[PDB]
């Protein structure tokens, strides 16, 4: 069983959508991805709920209450073989000095959530 | 009328299980009955990938490890999360119109899903697969 560690992120309160997703994609991802490779993460996914996606969402879910949408700005996901990869990555000195502090730039940790699931995946 | 280039999309369904249903019957139903019912429709409409996330007896002790010192409220406690990766929302809209989809897979949800306590999401995704290829 592969595991998936997901963090549902609400963006910084004084932060625009454009600044938030610019940061996540263009500054945080290149800073983050080296460590995920180092610790043998299988896949890193970033889900974006922004101006590009929101109209297609509205199209998909029109006529339901808006409350029916899980409305985080970004969802961060890594598929790992075990949680030791994550635990070990968390103890990494550079990860702690550079990428962990980076969350000051985009994530409101008081309005974000995490979830560790095990997955079944089917690729067509 | 000229469109910005397409980005991969992820349609996520966040499912709370039927209240009168144990976790074990929830995930067995999801793995063993729904997923095979569902999958042929995902192929038929060119779905790129189908992921089922389980939050259950197997995953929870590891989730508790990762979230040491964090309140229960910080946990997204849906029982299962369904993700289909598609290249355009047209795949999904049209799959949603399929008569057998509506006849079998949609109503199967009365066997595992509390839809009043379920949510949906349509995002665009960036993805990095680390496998050397
Ligand atoms: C919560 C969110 C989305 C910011 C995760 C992230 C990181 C790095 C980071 C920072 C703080 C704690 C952990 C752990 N475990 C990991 C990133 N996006 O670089």
């Amino acid at each position: 069983r592969l595991l998936c560690w997901s963090i549902y992120v609400t963006k910084k309160p004084d932060q625009s959508e454009e600044d938030h997703h610019n940061h996540v994609s263009k500054v945080n991802a290149p800073m983050f991805i080296p460590f995920l490779k180092k610790y043998g993460i299988v896949r890193y996914t970033v889900k974006h709920n922004d101006a590009y996606s929101k109209p297609k969402q509205a199209a998909l879910m029109a006529g339901q209450p808006e409350e029916n949408v899980l409305a985080y700005d970004t969802v961060f996901e890594i598929i790992v073989k075990d949680i030791e990869s994550i635990q070990t990555m968390q103890k990494d000195e550079e990860f702690l000095r550079t990428t962990i502090p980076d969350h000051f730039n985009f994530a409101d940790m008081t309005r974000s959530k995490g979830s560790l699931t095990w997955i079944e995946e089917f690729t067509f």
